[PDB]
């Protein structure tokens, strides 16, 4: 309770382990190949979560990184969680497409950039140089957003109707949802420090139940996730 | 020599070098493609267990953990072996039966799970809590012992007689060596310290042997790896 | 500029960068899956490159190592990039020859093992010591190079000639190019420190450019990349 962003963490604890186990408990029985993947999938993402959530209430999670001459709190678990579980979410996404698999190693991989970057950015004691990291990691993300909305062109002809309609609610809960990370960033503890860590830790928490929970609860209940039979 | 638990390491560097020359030998030849897949994942594991017991030997994977109230000698190579070898042994077993991939994934990230939060309980500083990462990181240990005997199911109705027989005798290896690593941990070393260092690292070299060269000499001279013809 | 090397870490940092736009650009408008994959892979080489050259430039990826007696100056992030960009060189070349899943899993993990014992090589601070995991380091690159020599002989009877041809003049570029690492990192600031520094990375910059840079400009010249049609 000694850091008054410990509430948000908390709760972050809570939302996903809540999730992780209703996501377990609802994917017994399913026998579907394809349904397995993206219950996998999706439960594993609110279960890491849940993990590196509780990591940061612990406090193993948090370190001090010395720029700007302070000391500042940076949580460097994020960047161990969304290491795994945002090249997950993108690959459920591209499961959903049926994606080419040179698709799936360019969003993974830019993926894997865009989360290295903000961890190198997020524990940089040069302040100005965390914000060549952070354009940089952006300009990752915003590769992804291209490929999600312009890299599967040649799959629109042999999509099924319920799996492009869920693709595209997915797409847009993702774009809108990642984009405000960058934001919260920059202006939060580990850029600018124009909006407190409390409110920060906050913020994020709300993006990555949202983001985690919110979206495998609209996939999960989505017929898209079976092959069709 | 001056670490008293030196002679185990000292033996789990030898017996794992030696255990990956016999399978690297025994798998000169082998032309088969799924043969191959298991030569090339069974002899990695002993490989990469040979390079983090010499780590440990030289000193370099041992670090020094304040809890309690003490400095403690924690051995983190051990996390970084696991972390690639575990999976591994589970893609052995999930491709004897031909699992689905959703099933792979689940058993490959509860493994990813196991092993950092028992990495994190391993790294914790405050005493208590290490016992919490312990507990979850048993809770995915459980899952995936579940998942081993309850989760290929569809899978029976077309198994080759000797596949099913060799994956039994391996998933009954498996779950019996790997459900003495909590215990050996939460009396060790790393959790309630009744059992000194020297002697936990004979059992896990003893453990670590049987789980990588014992099972794999039981699964390398199987005629379950070749596809039949 | 306070450092010596900082001109050779510019330039590669420029020269992967460039690479990077140049490969990404050049893929625009490919619809072939198989195409699609090689430039995805061979895409992510230089931009993960640039990230970790940028990172030695600004100073994050430098660490000092005490061994004999000095504080030394070990660039850690050069395995951050390895450790991600080799096994992907590696694949380029296994899917050439549509290598079988095993040969590729045999590559992919020697390849870890590679990078990670030279990485702990590199942070070990017993001298001597810092000789035996360059020698494993050194075993496992042979193996690597053996099998690319002598692993894919059952694809020989169905090879399209083209992809033969390319295959062979980037395996004779790999197999050149990265022996001279070991040798490198012997003589350099790594090893016996026969070879300053500023030269080293020198050495290295070459070497990475012409192995990610160099290496791609051929491949991605090649008809091989397209499934023929
Ligand atoms: C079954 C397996 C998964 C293995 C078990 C692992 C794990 C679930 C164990 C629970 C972890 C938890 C008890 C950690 C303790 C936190 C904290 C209370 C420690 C001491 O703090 C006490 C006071 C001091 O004034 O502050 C805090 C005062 C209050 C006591 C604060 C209490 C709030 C909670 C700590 C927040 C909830 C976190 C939960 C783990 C959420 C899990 C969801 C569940 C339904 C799956
Ligand atoms: C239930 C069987 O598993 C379902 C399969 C098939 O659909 O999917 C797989 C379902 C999931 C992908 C499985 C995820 C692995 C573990 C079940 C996660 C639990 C491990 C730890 C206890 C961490 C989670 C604790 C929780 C409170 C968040
Ligand atoms: C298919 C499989 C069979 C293949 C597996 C092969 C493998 C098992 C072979 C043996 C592995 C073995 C050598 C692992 C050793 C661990 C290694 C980190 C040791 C180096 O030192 C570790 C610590 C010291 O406390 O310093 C840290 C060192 C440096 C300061 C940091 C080095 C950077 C890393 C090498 C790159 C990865 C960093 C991140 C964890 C990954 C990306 C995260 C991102 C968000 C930045
Ligand atoms: C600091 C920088 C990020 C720069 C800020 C401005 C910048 C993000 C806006 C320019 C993006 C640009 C691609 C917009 C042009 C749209 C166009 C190409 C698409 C064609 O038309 C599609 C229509 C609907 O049918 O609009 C639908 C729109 C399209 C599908 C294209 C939109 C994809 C974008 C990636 C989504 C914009 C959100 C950003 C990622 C915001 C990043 C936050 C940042 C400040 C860290
Ligand atoms: C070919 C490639 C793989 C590359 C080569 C790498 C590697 C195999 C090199 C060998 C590593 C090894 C020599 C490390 C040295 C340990 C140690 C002796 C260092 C100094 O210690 C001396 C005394 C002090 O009183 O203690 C110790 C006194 C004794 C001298 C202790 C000797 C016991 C051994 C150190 C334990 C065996 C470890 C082996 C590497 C096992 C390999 C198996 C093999 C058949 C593949
Ligand atoms: C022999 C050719 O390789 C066999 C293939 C096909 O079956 O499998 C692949 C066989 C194995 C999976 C290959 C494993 C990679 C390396 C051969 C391991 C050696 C690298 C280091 C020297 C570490 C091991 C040293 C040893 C003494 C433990
Ligand atoms: C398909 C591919 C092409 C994709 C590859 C993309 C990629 C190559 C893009 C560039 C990668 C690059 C940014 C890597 C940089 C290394 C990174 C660790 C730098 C951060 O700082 C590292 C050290 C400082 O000495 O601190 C350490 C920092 C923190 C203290 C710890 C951060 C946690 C990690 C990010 C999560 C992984 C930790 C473990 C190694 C993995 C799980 C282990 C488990 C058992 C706990
Ligand atoms: C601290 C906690 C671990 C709690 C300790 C007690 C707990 C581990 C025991 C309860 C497990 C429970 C699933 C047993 C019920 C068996 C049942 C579901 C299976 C049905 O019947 C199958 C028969 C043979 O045909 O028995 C064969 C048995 C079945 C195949 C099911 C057994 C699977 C288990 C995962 C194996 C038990 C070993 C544990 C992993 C021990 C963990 C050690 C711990 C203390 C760290
Ligand atoms: C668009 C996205 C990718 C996001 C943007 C991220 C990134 C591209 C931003 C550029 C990074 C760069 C400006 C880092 C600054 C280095 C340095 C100048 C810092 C201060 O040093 C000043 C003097 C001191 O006497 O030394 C140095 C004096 C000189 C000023 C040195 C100048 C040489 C360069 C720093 C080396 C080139 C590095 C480039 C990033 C190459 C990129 C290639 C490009 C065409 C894609
Ligand atoms: C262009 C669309 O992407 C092409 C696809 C299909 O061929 O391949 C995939 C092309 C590549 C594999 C995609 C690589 C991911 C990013 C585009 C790399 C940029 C992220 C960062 C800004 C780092 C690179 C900066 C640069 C200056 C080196
Ligand atoms: C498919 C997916 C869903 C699966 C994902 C599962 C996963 C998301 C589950 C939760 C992950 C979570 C526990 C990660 C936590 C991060 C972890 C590193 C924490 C340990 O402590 C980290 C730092 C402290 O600053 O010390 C460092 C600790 C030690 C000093 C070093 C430990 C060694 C590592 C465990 C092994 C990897 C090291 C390298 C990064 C990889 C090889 C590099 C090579 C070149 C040596
Ligand atoms: C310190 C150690 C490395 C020892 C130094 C000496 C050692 C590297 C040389 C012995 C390697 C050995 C396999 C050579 C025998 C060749 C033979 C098996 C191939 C059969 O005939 C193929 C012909 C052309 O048709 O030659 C073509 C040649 C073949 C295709 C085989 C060559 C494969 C090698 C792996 C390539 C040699 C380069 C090394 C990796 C150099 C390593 C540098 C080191 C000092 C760190
Ligand atoms: C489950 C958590 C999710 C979906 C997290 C997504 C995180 C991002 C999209 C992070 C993006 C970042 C930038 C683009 C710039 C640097 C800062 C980051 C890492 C926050
Ligand atoms: C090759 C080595 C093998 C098979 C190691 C297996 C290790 C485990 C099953 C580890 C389990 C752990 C727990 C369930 C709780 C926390 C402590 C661990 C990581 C030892
Ligand atoms: C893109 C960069 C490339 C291709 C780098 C290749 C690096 C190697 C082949 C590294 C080899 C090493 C040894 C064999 C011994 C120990 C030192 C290393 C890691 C430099």
């Amino acid at each position: 309770t000694g850091r008054p962003e410990w509430i948000w963490l908390a709760l972050g604890t809570a939302l996903m382990g809540l999730g992780t186990l209703y996501f377990l408990v609802k994917g017994m029985g399913v026998s579907d190949p394809d349904a397995k993947k993206f219950y996998a999938i999706t439960t594993l993402v609110p279960a890491i979560a849940f993990t590196m959530y509780l990591s940061m209430l612990l406090g193993y999670g948090l370190t001090m990184v010395p720029f700007g001459g302070e000391q500042n709190p940076i949580y460097w678990a994020r960047y161990a969680d969304w290491l795994f579980t945002t090249p997950l979410l993108l690959l459920d996404l591209a499961l959903l497409v049926d994606a080419d698999q040179g698709t799936i190693l360019a969003l993974v991989g830019a993926d894997g950039i865009m989360i290295g970057t903000g961890l190198v950015g997020a524990l940089t004691k040069v302040y100005s140089y965390r914000f060549v990291w952070w354009a940089i990691s952006t300009a990752a993300m915003l590769y992804i957003l291209y490929v999600l909305f312009f890299g599967f062109t040649s799959k629109a002809e042999s999509m099924r109707p319920e799996v492009a309609s869920t693709f595209k609610v997915l797409r847009n809960v993702t774009v809108v949802l990642w984009s405000a990370y960058p934001v919260v960033w920059l202006i939060g503890s580990e850029g600018a420090g124009i909006v407190p860590l409390n409110i920060e830790t906050l913020l994020f928490m709300v993006l990555d139940v949202s983001a985690k929970v919110g979206f495998g609860l609209i996939l999960l209940r989505s017929r898209a996730i079976f092959g069709e039979a």
